[PDB]
Protein backbone atom coordinates (compact mmCIF):
# COMPACT_ATOMS: atom_id res chain seq x y z
CA UNK A 1 0.00 0.00 0.00
CA UNK A 2 0.95 3.67 -0.04
CA UNK A 3 3.69 4.81 2.33
CA UNK A 4 2.57 6.29 5.64
CA UNK A 5 4.34 8.36 8.23
CA UNK A 6 6.20 6.08 10.65
CA UNK A 7 5.10 6.39 14.29
CA UNK A 8 8.17 6.43 16.56
CA UNK A 9 7.67 5.78 20.26
CA UNK A 10 10.28 7.06 22.71
CA UNK A 11 10.57 8.09 26.36
CA UNK A 12 11.64 11.18 28.28
CA UNK A 13 15.01 10.06 29.63
CA UNK A 14 17.93 12.48 29.65
CA UNK A 15 19.95 13.00 27.46
CA UNK A 16 18.25 10.60 25.04
CA UNK A 17 15.00 12.57 24.62
CA UNK A 18 14.20 15.81 26.40
CA UNK A 19 11.63 18.50 25.88
CA UNK A 20 13.37 21.59 24.60
CA UNK A 21 13.11 24.39 27.12
CA UNK A 22 10.98 26.36 24.62
CA UNK A 23 8.81 23.39 23.56
CA UNK A 24 5.59 25.32 24.31
CA UNK A 25 6.57 27.49 21.37
CA UNK A 26 7.28 24.56 18.95
CA UNK A 27 5.30 21.87 17.09
CA UNK A 28 5.91 18.33 15.96
CA UNK A 29 9.31 16.72 16.02
CA UNK A 30 10.97 20.08 16.73
CA UNK A 31 9.66 20.01 20.31
CA UNK A 32 12.26 17.40 21.35
CA UNK A 33 16.05 17.18 21.53
CA UNK A 34 18.67 14.66 22.54
CA UNK A 35 20.75 11.70 21.43
CA UNK A 36 17.75 9.59 20.35
CA UNK A 37 16.12 12.56 18.60
CA UNK A 38 19.27 12.93 16.50
CA UNK A 39 19.45 9.15 16.02
CA UNK A 40 15.82 8.99 14.87
CA UNK A 41 16.51 11.61 12.22
CA UNK A 42 19.52 9.62 10.97
CA UNK A 43 17.67 6.29 10.96
CA UNK A 44 14.77 7.84 9.03
CA UNK A 45 17.18 9.38 6.55
CA UNK A 46 19.09 6.07 6.09
CA UNK A 47 15.88 4.10 5.66
CA UNK A 48 13.99 6.64 3.53
CA UNK A 49 10.93 7.25 5.73
CA UNK A 50 9.05 10.19 7.18
CA UNK A 51 8.26 9.93 10.86
CA UNK A 52 6.50 11.42 13.86
CA UNK A 53 8.06 11.27 17.33
CA UNK A 54 5.67 10.39 20.12
CA UNK A 55 6.25 9.94 23.84
CA UNK A 56 5.07 6.55 25.12
CA UNK A 57 1.63 7.06 26.58
CA UNK A 58 2.27 5.36 29.93
CA UNK A 59 5.80 6.68 30.37
CA UNK A 60 7.32 3.18 30.70
CA UNK A 61 10.03 1.14 28.96
CA UNK A 62 8.31 -2.24 28.61
CA UNK A 63 7.65 -5.13 30.95
CA UNK A 64 5.03 -7.86 31.01
CA UNK A 65 2.60 -7.92 33.93
CA UNK A 66 2.90 -11.33 35.61
CA UNK A 67 -0.88 -11.54 36.20
CA UNK A 68 -2.52 -10.09 33.07
CA UNK A 69 0.39 -10.96 30.76
CA UNK A 70 -0.06 -7.49 29.21
CA UNK A 71 3.06 -5.64 28.02
CA UNK A 72 3.32 -2.02 29.12
CA UNK A 73 5.52 0.81 27.90
CA UNK A 74 7.19 1.15 24.53
CA UNK A 75 7.38 -2.61 24.13
CA UNK A 76 3.61 -2.76 24.59
CA UNK A 77 3.06 -0.04 22.02
CA UNK A 78 4.97 -2.15 19.49
CA UNK A 79 3.39 -5.47 20.50
CA UNK A 80 -0.17 -4.12 20.31
CA UNK A 81 0.26 -2.08 17.12
CA UNK A 82 0.26 1.47 18.52
CA UNK A 83 3.72 2.41 17.21
CA UNK A 84 5.96 1.27 14.37
CA UNK A 85 9.41 1.64 15.96
CA UNK A 86 10.87 2.46 19.37
CA UNK A 87 14.06 4.56 19.47
CA UNK A 88 15.12 4.81 23.11
CA UNK A 89 17.65 3.38 25.65
CA UNK A 90 15.78 0.06 25.55
CA UNK A 91 18.06 -2.70 26.82
CA UNK A 92 18.14 -5.82 24.68
CA UNK A 93 16.86 -8.66 26.90
CA UNK A 94 15.70 -12.25 26.38
CA UNK A 95 12.08 -11.61 27.38
CA UNK A 96 11.77 -8.56 25.11
CA UNK A 97 13.61 -10.22 22.20
CA UNK A 98 10.96 -12.94 22.19
CA UNK A 99 8.17 -10.43 21.46
CA UNK A 100 9.79 -7.62 19.40
CA UNK A 101 12.64 -7.36 16.89
CA UNK A 102 15.80 -5.52 17.94
CA UNK A 103 18.57 -3.99 15.89
CA UNK A 104 22.12 -4.73 16.83
CA UNK A 105 23.23 -2.35 19.60
CA UNK A 106 23.45 1.36 18.94
CA UNK A 107 25.10 1.90 22.34
CA UNK A 108 27.01 -0.42 24.69
CA UNK A 109 26.78 -0.23 28.48
CA UNK A 110 26.96 -2.12 31.73
CA UNK A 111 25.59 -1.97 35.25
CA UNK A 112 27.48 0.54 37.38
CA UNK A 113 27.46 2.17 40.82
CA UNK A 114 26.53 5.81 41.45
CA UNK A 115 27.47 7.43 44.76
CA UNK A 116 27.21 10.87 46.22
CA UNK A 117 30.79 12.19 46.27
CA UNK A 118 32.60 11.10 49.39
CA UNK A 119 30.53 7.99 50.10
CA UNK A 120 33.03 5.36 51.39
CA UNK A 121 32.18 2.74 48.74
CA UNK A 122 34.48 1.67 45.88
CA UNK A 123 32.92 -1.57 44.64
CA UNK A 124 29.92 -3.84 44.72
CA UNK A 125 31.77 -5.99 47.25
CA UNK A 126 32.01 -2.93 49.52
CA UNK A 127 28.24 -2.41 49.30
CA UNK A 128 27.58 -6.08 50.04
CA UNK A 129 29.68 -6.09 53.24
CA UNK A 130 27.96 -3.22 55.04
CA UNK A 131 24.52 -1.99 56.01
CA UNK A 132 24.71 1.74 56.79
CA UNK A 133 24.48 2.73 53.11
CA UNK A 134 21.31 1.46 51.44
CA UNK A 135 21.40 0.64 47.73
CA UNK A 136 18.98 -0.33 45.01
CA UNK A 137 17.97 -0.27 41.36
CA UNK A 138 15.22 0.92 39.07
CA UNK A 139 12.13 -1.03 40.09
CA UNK A 140 11.36 -2.31 36.58
CA UNK A 141 14.37 -2.95 34.42
CA UNK A 142 17.30 -5.05 33.41
CA UNK A 143 19.58 -3.98 36.25
CA UNK A 144 17.33 -5.57 38.87
CA UNK A 145 17.19 -8.74 36.80
CA UNK A 146 20.97 -9.08 36.75
CA UNK A 147 20.98 -9.38 40.54
CA UNK A 148 18.00 -11.73 40.55
CA UNK A 149 19.71 -14.11 38.11
CA UNK A 150 23.26 -14.00 39.40
CA UNK A 151 25.15 -16.93 40.90
CA UNK A 152 28.04 -14.69 42.03
CA UNK A 153 28.19 -14.65 45.83
CA UNK A 154 28.60 -10.85 46.17
CA UNK A 155 25.69 -10.14 43.82
CA UNK A 156 23.55 -12.84 45.47
CA UNK A 157 24.16 -11.20 48.85
CA UNK A 158 23.19 -7.85 47.34
CA UNK A 159 19.98 -9.27 45.87
CA UNK A 160 19.01 -10.98 49.14
CA UNK A 161 19.37 -7.60 50.86
CA UNK A 162 17.68 -5.47 48.20
CA UNK A 163 14.67 -7.69 47.62
CA UNK A 164 13.58 -7.43 51.29
CA UNK A 165 14.98 -4.04 52.38
CA UNK A 166 12.58 -1.63 54.12
CA UNK A 167 11.85 1.03 53.13
CA UNK A 168 12.07 -0.08 49.51
CA UNK A 169 15.41 0.50 47.80
CA UNK A 170 13.80 0.41 44.35
CA UNK A 171 13.03 3.64 42.50
CA UNK A 172 10.47 4.62 39.88
CA UNK A 173 12.78 6.38 37.41
CA UNK A 174 16.43 7.32 36.92
CA UNK A 175 15.63 10.85 38.06
CA UNK A 176 14.23 9.45 41.30
CA UNK A 177 17.34 7.35 41.89
CA UNK A 178 19.61 10.34 41.27
CA UNK A 179 17.53 12.54 43.57
CA UNK A 180 17.66 9.85 46.25
CA UNK A 181 21.47 9.67 45.97
CA UNK A 182 21.76 13.45 46.10
CA UNK A 183 19.39 13.89 49.06
CA UNK A 184 20.38 10.92 51.27
CA UNK A 185 23.68 12.44 52.46
CA UNK A 186 25.79 9.50 51.34
CA UNK A 187 23.41 6.88 52.72
CA UNK A 188 21.96 5.67 49.39
CA UNK A 189 23.91 4.33 46.41
CA UNK A 190 22.22 3.66 43.08
CA UNK A 191 22.88 0.77 40.69
CA UNK A 192 22.17 1.88 37.12
CA UNK A 193 23.41 1.71 33.57
CA UNK A 194 26.84 3.21 32.93
CA UNK A 195 25.44 5.45 30.19
CA UNK A 196 23.08 7.25 32.59
CA UNK A 197 25.70 7.29 35.34
CA UNK A 198 28.32 8.91 33.12
CA UNK A 199 25.83 11.50 31.89
CA UNK A 200 24.74 12.51 35.40
CA UNK A 201 28.35 12.78 36.56
CA UNK A 202 28.76 15.70 34.11
CA UNK A 203 25.58 17.48 35.26
CA UNK A 204 25.21 20.15 37.92
CA UNK A 205 25.43 20.09 40.88
CA UNK A 206 28.39 17.80 40.05
CA UNK A 207 27.93 15.83 43.26
CA UNK A 208 27.83 12.24 41.98
CA UNK A 209 30.50 9.77 40.89
CA UNK A 210 30.66 6.45 39.05
CA UNK A 211 32.74 4.00 41.08
CA UNK A 212 34.33 0.76 40.03
CA UNK A 213 34.02 -1.05 36.75
CA UNK A 214 30.89 -2.20 35.00
CA UNK A 215 29.37 -5.41 36.28
CA UNK A 216 28.20 -6.72 32.89
CA UNK A 217 28.05 -5.81 29.18
CA UNK A 218 24.78 -5.17 27.35
CA UNK A 219 23.34 -3.00 24.60
CA UNK A 220 20.47 -0.73 23.63
CA UNK A 221 18.61 -1.66 20.47
CA UNK A 222 16.06 -0.06 18.20
CA UNK A 223 12.88 -2.10 18.41
CA UNK A 224 10.19 -2.91 15.84
CA UNK A 225 7.15 -5.20 15.95
CA UNK A 226 8.13 -8.80 15.42
CA UNK A 227 8.38 -9.56 11.75
CA UNK A 228 7.94 -5.92 10.68
CA UNK A 229 9.50 -5.23 7.31
CA UNK A 230 11.13 -2.06 8.75
CA UNK A 231 13.47 -4.03 10.99
CA UNK A 232 15.94 -5.10 8.31
CA UNK A 233 16.64 -1.57 7.06
CA UNK A 234 16.80 -0.16 10.58
CA UNK A 235 19.42 -2.72 11.60
CA UNK A 236 21.57 -2.01 8.55
CA UNK A 237 21.35 1.71 9.32
CA UNK A 238 22.55 1.18 12.90
CA UNK A 239 25.59 -0.77 11.70
CA UNK A 240 26.35 1.75 8.95
CA UNK A 241 26.05 4.71 11.33
CA UNK A 242 28.31 2.97 13.85
CA UNK A 243 30.91 2.15 11.20
CA UNK A 244 31.07 5.77 10.04
CA UNK A 245 31.50 7.13 13.56
CA UNK A 246 28.13 8.89 13.82
CA UNK A 247 26.94 7.10 16.96
CA UNK A 248 30.09 8.08 18.86
CA UNK A 249 29.78 11.63 17.58
CA UNK A 250 26.26 11.81 19.04
CA UNK A 251 27.39 10.27 22.36
CA UNK A 252 30.17 12.79 22.71
CA UNK A 253 27.79 15.65 21.82
CA UNK A 254 25.20 14.77 24.44
CA UNK A 255 27.41 13.44 27.27
CA UNK A 256 30.63 15.41 27.21
CA UNK A 257 30.58 18.43 24.91
CA UNK A 258 27.56 19.61 26.92
CA UNK A 259 29.10 18.67 30.30
CA UNK A 260 28.52 21.16 33.12
CA UNK A 261 31.24 19.99 35.53
CA UNK A 262 34.38 21.29 33.84
CA UNK A 263 36.71 19.92 31.21
CA UNK B 1 13.69 -34.30 8.24
CA UNK B 2 15.67 -36.17 10.87
CA UNK B 3 18.07 -34.17 13.03
CA UNK B 4 21.70 -34.12 11.95
CA UNK B 5 24.88 -33.16 13.72
CA UNK B 6 25.43 -29.41 13.44
CA UNK B 7 28.67 -28.40 11.69
CA UNK B 8 30.34 -25.55 13.61
CA UNK B 9 33.04 -23.56 11.85
CA UNK B 10 35.58 -21.69 13.96
CA UNK B 11 39.14 -20.36 13.71
CA UNK B 12 42.40 -20.81 15.61
CA UNK B 13 42.63 -17.49 17.44
CA UNK B 14 43.80 -17.40 21.05
CA UNK B 15 42.15 -17.69 23.57
CA UNK B 16 38.93 -18.31 21.63
CA UNK B 17 39.94 -21.64 20.07
CA UNK B 18 43.30 -23.32 20.56
CA UNK B 19 44.58 -26.80 19.93
CA UNK B 20 45.16 -28.47 23.26
CA UNK B 21 48.83 -29.18 23.76
CA UNK B 22 48.05 -32.93 23.69
CA UNK B 23 45.65 -32.75 20.71
CA UNK B 24 47.60 -35.47 18.84
CA UNK B 25 46.34 -37.80 21.54
CA UNK B 26 42.64 -36.70 21.31
CA UNK B 27 39.74 -37.00 18.86
CA UNK B 28 36.76 -34.91 17.89
CA UNK B 29 35.64 -31.89 19.85
CA UNK B 30 38.02 -32.79 22.70
CA UNK B 31 41.01 -31.69 20.60
CA UNK B 32 40.19 -28.00 21.15
CA UNK B 33 39.94 -25.61 24.09
CA UNK B 34 39.15 -21.97 24.71
CA UNK B 35 36.42 -19.41 25.23
CA UNK B 36 34.55 -20.28 22.01
CA UNK B 37 34.91 -24.03 22.64
CA UNK B 38 33.18 -23.53 25.99
CA UNK B 39 30.63 -21.20 24.37
CA UNK B 40 29.85 -23.73 21.63
CA UNK B 41 29.12 -26.38 24.24
CA UNK B 42 26.75 -24.00 26.05
CA UNK B 43 24.98 -22.88 22.87
CA UNK B 44 24.48 -26.50 21.80
CA UNK B 45 23.15 -27.38 25.23
CA UNK B 46 20.76 -24.36 25.27
CA UNK B 47 19.52 -25.12 21.76
CA UNK B 48 19.35 -28.93 22.07
CA UNK B 49 21.72 -29.96 19.26
CA UNK B 50 24.71 -32.22 18.79
CA UNK B 51 27.64 -30.65 17.00
CA UNK B 52 31.07 -31.11 15.48
CA UNK B 53 33.72 -28.39 15.74
CA UNK B 54 35.68 -27.78 12.56
CA UNK B 55 38.44 -25.28 11.78
CA UNK B 56 37.65 -23.10 8.77
CA UNK B 57 39.38 -24.65 5.81
CA UNK B 58 41.12 -21.49 4.55
CA UNK B 59 41.98 -20.14 7.99
CA UNK B 60 40.15 -16.82 7.38
CA UNK B 61 37.37 -14.82 9.07
CA UNK B 62 35.29 -13.77 6.06
CA UNK B 63 35.62 -11.08 3.42
CA UNK B 64 34.31 -10.75 -0.11
CA UNK B 65 36.84 -10.63 -2.93
CA UNK B 66 36.26 -7.40 -4.86
CA UNK B 67 36.90 -9.10 -8.23
CA UNK B 68 35.27 -12.55 -7.99
CA UNK B 69 32.67 -11.49 -5.40
CA UNK B 70 33.40 -14.79 -3.60
CA UNK B 71 33.26 -14.82 0.21
CA UNK B 72 36.20 -16.49 1.94
CA UNK B 73 36.63 -17.70 5.49
CA UNK B 74 33.95 -18.67 7.96
CA UNK B 75 31.47 -16.30 6.34
CA UNK B 76 32.03 -18.11 3.05
CA UNK B 77 31.51 -21.49 4.67
CA UNK B 78 28.10 -20.30 5.88
CA UNK B 79 27.16 -18.52 2.63
CA UNK B 80 28.02 -21.52 0.45
CA UNK B 81 26.54 -24.20 2.70
CA UNK B 82 29.69 -25.82 4.09
CA UNK B 83 28.91 -25.13 7.76
CA UNK B 84 25.77 -24.54 9.81
CA UNK B 85 27.03 -22.03 12.39
CA UNK B 86 30.20 -20.02 13.06
CA UNK B 87 31.24 -19.53 16.70
CA UNK B 88 34.29 -17.27 16.70
CA UNK B 89 35.38 -13.63 17.35
CA UNK B 90 33.55 -12.56 14.18
CA UNK B 91 32.86 -8.84 14.32
CA UNK B 92 29.33 -7.83 13.41
CA UNK B 93 29.63 -5.58 10.32
CA UNK B 94 27.25 -4.16 7.72
CA UNK B 95 28.69 -6.12 4.79
CA UNK B 96 28.58 -9.43 6.69
CA UNK B 97 25.12 -8.77 8.17
CA UNK B 98 23.76 -8.50 4.63
CA UNK B 99 24.79 -12.09 3.80
CA UNK B 100 24.57 -14.04 7.11
CA UNK B 101 22.46 -13.84 10.27
CA UNK B 102 24.14 -12.73 13.49
CA UNK B 103 23.12 -13.19 17.10
CA UNK B 104 23.22 -10.21 19.38
CA UNK B 105 26.77 -9.75 20.72
CA UNK B 106 28.31 -12.37 22.94
CA UNK B 107 31.28 -10.09 23.63
CA UNK B 108 31.76 -6.32 23.39
CA UNK B 109 34.99 -4.67 22.26
CA UNK B 110 36.57 -1.70 20.56
CA UNK B 111 39.65 -0.81 18.54
CA UNK B 112 42.68 -0.30 20.77
CA UNK B 113 46.44 0.34 20.62
CA UNK B 114 49.08 -2.25 21.51
CA UNK B 115 52.64 -1.11 22.18
CA UNK B 116 55.81 -2.77 23.29
CA UNK B 117 56.35 -1.58 26.88
CA UNK B 118 58.16 1.73 26.95
CA UNK B 119 57.12 2.94 23.51
CA UNK B 120 56.51 6.72 23.88
CA UNK B 121 52.91 6.62 22.60
CA UNK B 122 49.79 7.20 24.74
CA UNK B 123 47.05 7.80 22.17
CA UNK B 124 46.04 7.62 18.55
CA UNK B 125 46.76 11.34 18.29
CA UNK B 126 50.34 10.62 19.40
CA UNK B 127 50.73 8.03 16.63
CA UNK B 128 49.30 10.42 14.04
CA UNK B 129 51.77 13.22 14.89
CA UNK B 130 54.99 11.28 14.42
CA UNK B 131 56.73 9.01 11.94
CA UNK B 132 59.49 7.07 13.76
CA UNK B 133 57.04 4.45 15.07
CA UNK B 134 55.18 2.64 12.30
CA UNK B 135 51.66 1.36 12.98
CA UNK B 136 49.05 -0.74 11.26
CA UNK B 137 46.17 -3.18 11.47
CA UNK B 138 45.17 -6.66 10.43
CA UNK B 139 45.12 -6.63 6.64
CA UNK B 140 41.57 -8.00 6.33
CA UNK B 141 39.22 -6.95 9.08
CA UNK B 142 36.99 -4.42 10.70
CA UNK B 143 39.76 -2.40 12.33
CA UNK B 144 41.17 -1.33 8.97
CA UNK B 145 37.68 -0.37 7.83
CA UNK B 146 37.17 1.97 10.78
CA UNK B 147 40.11 4.06 9.59
CA UNK B 148 39.00 3.92 5.96
CA UNK B 149 35.52 5.21 6.84
CA UNK B 150 36.39 7.81 9.45
CA UNK B 151 35.82 11.54 9.13
CA UNK B 152 37.81 12.29 12.31
CA UNK B 153 40.94 14.25 11.41
CA UNK B 154 43.35 12.18 13.55
CA UNK B 155 42.03 8.89 12.17
CA UNK B 156 42.01 10.25 8.61
CA UNK B 157 45.67 11.24 9.00
CA UNK B 158 46.40 7.73 10.30
CA UNK B 159 44.62 6.10 7.36
CA UNK B 160 46.40 8.31 4.80
CA UNK B 161 49.70 7.17 6.32
CA UNK B 162 48.85 3.48 6.74
CA UNK B 163 47.34 2.93 3.31
CA UNK B 164 50.57 3.99 1.54
CA UNK B 165 53.28 3.11 4.08
CA UNK B 166 56.25 1.05 2.85
CA UNK B 167 57.00 -1.60 3.85
CA UNK B 168 53.39 -2.56 4.48
CA UNK B 169 52.08 -1.90 7.98
CA UNK B 170 49.31 -4.49 7.57
CA UNK B 171 49.68 -7.96 9.06
CA UNK B 172 48.27 -11.37 8.17
CA UNK B 173 47.08 -12.45 11.63
CA UNK B 174 46.95 -11.24 15.23
CA UNK B 175 49.94 -13.42 16.03
CA UNK B 176 51.91 -11.67 13.29
CA UNK B 177 50.97 -8.24 14.63
CA UNK B 178 52.00 -9.22 18.16
CA UNK B 179 55.29 -10.68 16.92
CA UNK B 180 55.95 -7.51 14.94
CA UNK B 181 55.34 -5.37 18.05
CA UNK B 182 57.57 -7.61 20.15
CA UNK B 183 60.42 -7.76 17.61
CA UNK B 184 60.47 -4.15 16.33
CA UNK B 185 62.08 -2.67 19.47
CA UNK B 186 59.34 -0.12 20.04
CA UNK B 187 59.15 0.94 16.38
CA UNK B 188 55.84 -0.76 15.51
CA UNK B 189 52.50 -0.28 17.26
CA UNK B 190 49.51 -2.47 16.45
CA UNK B 191 45.86 -1.41 16.20
CA UNK B 192 43.61 -4.33 17.15
CA UNK B 193 40.51 -5.29 19.05
CA UNK B 194 40.59 -4.65 22.81
CA UNK B 195 39.72 -8.27 23.53
CA UNK B 196 42.88 -9.59 21.84
CA UNK B 197 44.97 -6.75 23.25
CA UNK B 198 43.87 -7.43 26.83
CA UNK B 199 44.51 -11.16 26.42
CA UNK B 200 48.05 -10.67 25.07
CA UNK B 201 48.90 -8.22 27.85
CA UNK B 202 48.51 -11.12 30.31
CA UNK B 203 50.69 -13.51 28.28
CA UNK B 204 54.42 -14.13 28.59
CA UNK B 205 56.79 -12.49 27.92
CA UNK B 206 54.60 -9.72 29.43
CA UNK B 207 56.15 -7.08 27.19
CA UNK B 208 53.07 -5.44 25.65
CA UNK B 209 50.58 -2.86 26.91
CA UNK B 210 47.18 -1.52 25.88
CA UNK B 211 47.30 2.27 25.80
CA UNK B 212 44.49 4.76 25.76
CA UNK B 213 40.79 4.13 25.50
CA UNK B 214 38.93 2.22 22.84
CA UNK B 215 38.27 4.10 19.63
CA UNK B 216 34.82 2.59 18.95
CA UNK B 217 32.31 0.05 20.30
CA UNK B 218 31.41 -3.14 18.44
CA UNK B 219 30.49 -6.76 19.11
CA UNK B 220 31.19 -10.35 18.16
CA UNK B 221 28.20 -12.38 17.04
CA UNK B 222 27.43 -16.02 16.38
CA UNK B 223 26.67 -16.38 12.68
CA UNK B 224 24.30 -18.67 10.78
CA UNK B 225 23.31 -18.84 7.11
CA UNK B 226 20.76 -16.20 6.25
CA UNK B 227 17.31 -17.41 7.08
CA UNK B 228 18.52 -20.57 8.84
CA UNK B 229 16.03 -21.83 11.40
CA UNK B 230 18.90 -22.25 13.93
CA UNK B 231 19.45 -18.51 14.24
CA UNK B 232 16.47 -17.75 16.47
CA UNK B 233 17.40 -20.28 19.16
CA UNK B 234 21.07 -19.35 19.03
CA UNK B 235 20.26 -15.68 19.61
CA UNK B 236 18.01 -16.45 22.57
CA UNK B 237 20.77 -18.63 24.04
CA UNK B 238 23.32 -15.80 23.78
CA UNK B 239 21.01 -13.41 25.62
CA UNK B 240 20.13 -15.99 28.26
CA UNK B 241 23.79 -16.90 28.85
CA UNK B 242 24.70 -13.23 29.14
CA UNK B 243 21.88 -12.54 31.59
CA UNK B 244 22.97 -15.40 33.86
CA UNK B 245 26.60 -14.27 33.92
CA UNK B 246 28.05 -17.21 31.97
CA UNK B 247 29.69 -15.14 29.23
CA UNK B 248 31.59 -13.04 31.78
CA UNK B 249 32.58 -16.18 33.66
CA UNK B 250 34.12 -17.56 30.47
CA UNK B 251 35.89 -14.25 29.71
CA UNK B 252 37.41 -14.13 33.15
CA UNK B 253 38.47 -17.80 32.88
CA UNK B 254 40.30 -17.38 29.59
CA UNK B 255 41.71 -13.84 29.96
CA UNK B 256 42.55 -13.33 33.60
CA UNK B 257 42.38 -16.48 35.71
CA UNK B 258 44.92 -17.96 33.27
CA UNK B 259 47.04 -14.78 33.13
CA UNK B 260 50.81 -15.31 33.13
CA UNK B 261 51.93 -11.80 34.11
CA UNK B 262 51.06 -11.72 37.80
CA UNK B 263 47.95 -10.81 39.75
O1 LIG C 1 17.35 -1.36 34.47
C1 LIG C 1 17.94 -0.27 34.33
O2 LIG C 1 18.97 0.10 34.95
C2 LIG C 1 17.37 0.76 33.38
N1 LIG C 1 17.74 1.97 33.40
O3 LIG C 1 17.05 2.70 32.42
C3 LIG C 1 16.16 1.83 31.72
C4 LIG C 1 16.63 1.77 30.27
N2 LIG C 1 17.39 0.52 30.15
C5 LIG C 1 16.87 -0.42 31.15
C6 LIG C 1 15.75 -1.21 30.48
O4 LIG C 1 15.64 -1.09 29.24
O5 LIG C 1 15.02 -1.91 31.19
C7 LIG C 1 16.36 0.45 32.32
O1 LIG D 1 39.94 -6.27 12.30
C1 LIG D 1 40.41 -6.72 13.37
O2 LIG D 1 41.05 -6.06 14.23
C2 LIG D 1 40.25 -8.19 13.68
N1 LIG D 1 40.93 -8.76 14.59
O3 LIG D 1 40.59 -10.12 14.66
C3 LIG D 1 39.59 -10.41 13.68
C4 LIG D 1 38.33 -10.83 14.44
N2 LIG D 1 37.47 -9.65 14.47
C5 LIG D 1 37.79 -8.82 13.29
C6 LIG D 1 36.87 -9.28 12.16
O4 LIG D 1 35.93 -10.05 12.47
O5 LIG D 1 37.11 -8.88 11.02
C7 LIG D 1 39.29 -9.10 12.99
LI1 LIG E 1 13.10 -10.23 19.10
LI1 LIG F 1 22.61 -10.60 8.59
Amino acid sequence: GANKTVVVTTILESPYVMMKKNHEMLEGNERYEGYCVDLAAEIAKHCGFKYKLTIVGDGKYGARDADTKIWNGMVGELVYGKADIAIAPLTITLVREEVIDFSKPFMSLGISIMIKKGTPIESAEDLSKQTEIAYGTLDSGSTKEFFRRSKIAVFDKMWTYMRSAEPSVFVRTTAEGVARVRKSKGKYAYLLESTMNEYIEQRKPCDTMKVGGNLDSKGYGIATPKGSSLGNAVNLAVLKLNEQGLLDKLKNKWWYDKGECGS
